[PDB]
């Protein structure tokens, strides 16, 4: 571009119920959310989730979900490369959800699984060979 | 989590025509871009674009977006945090493209404009004060 950069450029996600959501990604990936504004009766407008540890997150780069008002997304709602794929699998299992596919390997060489989340969404893991 | 962690988390984005796509990436926001694969008729399947230069990302630290051959996101596809938020704005308008909206001051602390894709999706860019 010309006379500006991005900082950070994290993907979005959008819920009806911004707790329920939260809650899903730490009981059932084991990442940290956070509300950061509330409605005037109380619902969550804002948030977000990310998988490292709430400290790190409140001193800076951001790789996790903003999270918004409105209808889930459709379909794949994230691509996310990872190490220690089989160690996730047994992790989402282990607490109870089931509605993750098994691991395969890709044709552009990695392995991957994706989830449905409890808003519907899928997100995509994978990890290259 | 435990066993596992996320290298990289860069934001999804569809699209029919990932050649439009990216020469729009590249020509209204001065960004770069490349498609990995095609299909038997010539159209990109898989992609991505990216504020830096090419090469980073040869040489990685993925913060751009991934392209998917799919319908067009509609509603807010993005989400970044910038440096030079009236640069931005002046560097589309002066690449001809007329759907961004003006810069404006958000209760939250930043000043924020949104653009409208080639595809129709909605990007938010902010900078805060």
């Amino acid at each position: 571009e010309r006379g500006y950069v991005v900082r950070e450029n994290g993907p979005v996600y959008f819920t009806k119920d911004m707790d329920k959501t939260v809650k899903w990604f730490e009981e059932i990936l084991g990442w940290s959310g956070d509300i950061v504004a509330r409605d005037d009766e109380g619902f969550g407008d804002y948030g977000c989730v990310f998988d490292y540890p709430s400290e790190v997150a409140v001193a800076h780069p951001f790789r996790g979900f903003h999270l918004f008002k409105g209808e889930p997304i459709k379909g794949v709602a994230g691509f996310m490369m990872i190490e220690g794929i089989d160690a996730l699998h047994k992790y989402v299992k282990e607490n109870g959800w089931d509605q993750i596919s098994d691991i395969y390997t890709q044709p552009w060489g990695a392995r991957e699984c994706s989830i449905t989340t409890t808003d519907g969404c899928i997100l995509r893991f994978f990890e290259s060979i």
